[PDB]
């Protein structure tokens, strides 16, 4: 199955390389160029896995809720803001799990003979193995996040995110 | 296992998108970049994928054999030119297959339970993935070649330079 290859992949190639300094980079954004009122940017990576694989090309627009706030300083991570009520509710780092990519181009490719059935199932399974190696990853100290979802009827990404939020604070 | 999802991100991810513009490169650079007095770029992508998943951080310092020559211009990919007998045998389009290097570093890692001959045996399913994708692939016309090797015990019997030379002339 190709999930286990993808989640080694994200994990040595990306993960295990920017968790150790997220925290530090983060506190050098909220002490030093967060403007905000109350606005501090959560201790955690999100990272958004769409079950359904669908990477945007821009995380932003795509629910007026998520709005670019930064780059978080010293590879390329970015900050957001979720509204709710239409106000700020939160502020964290986000980003899309990029290897589902691949498995969306793979069941976009008939030579892969792999259907949209395979490549649920193998995001779920990429999902599970990834969590899986971030319980054991020493690297991981209450630093990255995982957030799965389906759509059901309307769907609020912002409303997945700050679900986990509240979860860390 | 990990080397299916590795050849499908590798092909996926980088070679297919690579591929389909490479020989207009090549093509560009010959015409246009190249000097004047030396040898005319050959025109596929060689990939290095030794066995034991030893990838340099260079690429020269594997083998002086081997010596950068330019940057491919319009994605980073380096042109480099081939000695043989102290002299310039060929000119081409090389790297390493950087997946290979999440196969080395699973070793280094005691939590994965991955061996040296896990490795080993990834390494080798990884090359046989990987051609297999190539080989239906639309992307890969007469544009990638390759390169994979194990390194014999003695020192004296491989030279990785003479290991493109082969497939370079196979060209
Ligand atoms: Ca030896």
């Amino acid at each position: 199955s190709v999930a286990h290859g993808l989640a080694w992949s994200y994990y040595i190639g990306y993960l295990r390389l920017i968790l150790p300094e997220l925290q530090a980079r983060i506190r050098t954004y909220n002490q030093h160029y967060n403007n905000l009122l109350r606005g501090a940017v959560s201790q955690r990576l999100y990272i958004l896995l769409p079950l359904d694989c669908g990477v945007p090309d821009n995380l932003s627009m795509a629910d007026p809720n998520i709005r670019f706030l930064d780059k978080l300083p010293q590879y390329s991570n970015s900050i957001y803001e979720l509204l709710e009520n239409g106000q700020r509710a939160g502020t964290c780092v986000l980003e899309y799990a990029t290897p589902l990519q691949t498995l969306f181009a793979m069941s976009q490719y008939s030579q892969a003979g792999f259907s949209r059935e395979d490549r649920l199932e193998q995001a779920k399974l990429f999902c599970q193995t990834l969590e899986d190696i971030l319980a054991d990853a020493p690297e991981s100290q209450n630093n990255c996040r995982l957030i799965a979802y389906q759509e059901p009827s309307s769907f609020s990404l912002s409303q997945e995110v700050l679900r986990h939020l509240r979860q860390e604070e």
